[PDB]
């Protein structure tokens, strides 16, 4: 069954509860290869995802994924996304074809082109289009703040430091998924992310993640 409530402080790599994407690229808009070497833990207990390069116009990025799958409940994360044109730092639930299910996800994405805003979205059976951009009232890249989504049968509610910022009720996903965090540079989506200018290294940091089931 779907995993139970938990609290992850990111003190170290726990290959029992989390996995590091490694040796492949998502392709498409993801113009980088996931590297386990890019998922690291600081001395002070922060997950630190890195976007790096060791070759011309060639980038290595990072994705950390839960081994367990999770359903309806409250998802919270304290993080500090990267700031730079053409990148994304994220916290999200995901399942899809590569997992042997329909595409259901709920996502928080910080577009590096403007870290004073955040984007919320979700997909149900591969149908998305629920994008919402929210002004934060601060630059997220400058400190750790707490972001969350409460995923329930008839709604998703997103919060920033406990303040309700947006509510969705239409066609809410139901297929349990992995909790994931990633940092990556885009290609072919300059209008959305800005073009990426190869700045490296860049990092997204996460202090903890908490999930509370129904
Ligand atoms: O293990 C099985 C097999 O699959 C492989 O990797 C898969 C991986 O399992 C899977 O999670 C992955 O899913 C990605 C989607 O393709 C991509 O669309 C999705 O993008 C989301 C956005 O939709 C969302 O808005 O924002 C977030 C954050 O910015 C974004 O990530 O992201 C997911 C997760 O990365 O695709 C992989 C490749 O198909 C392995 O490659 C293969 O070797 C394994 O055998
Ligand atoms: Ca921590
Ligand atoms: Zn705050
Ligand atoms: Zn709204």
């Amino acid at each position: 069954q779907t995993g139970g409530s938990f609290f992850e402080p990111f003190n170290s790599y726990n290959s029992g509860t989390w996995e590091k994407a490694d040796g492949y690229s998502n392709g498409g808009v993801f113009n980088c290869t996931w590297r386990a070497n890019n998922v690291n833990f600081t001395n002070d207990g922060k997950l630190k995802l890195g976007l790096t390069s060791s070759a011309y116009n060639k980038f290595d990025c990072a994705e950390y994924r839960s081994t367990n799958i999770y359903g309806y409940g409250l998802y919270e994360v304290s993080m500090k996304p990267a700031k730079n044109t053409g990148i994304v730092s994220s916290f999200f639930t995901y399942t899809g074809p590569a997992h042997g299910t329909q595409w259901d996800q709920i996502d928080i994405q910080f577009l590096g082109k403007d870290t004073t805003k955040v984007q919320f979205n979700y997909y149900t059976n591969g149908v998305g289009g629920h994008e919402k951009v929210i002004s934060l009232g601060f630059d997220a890249s400058k400190g750790f703040h707490t972001y969350a989504f409460d995923w329930q049968p008839g709604y998703i509610k997103w919060y920033v430091d406990g303040v309700l910022k947006h509510t969705a009720t239409a066609n809410i996903p139901s297929t349990p998924g992995k909790i994931m965090m990633n940092l990556w540079n885009g290609t072919g989506v300059d209008d959305w992310l800005g073009s990426y200018n190869g700045a490296n290294p860049l990092y997204a940091e996460y202090d903890w993640v908490k999930y509370t089931s129904n």
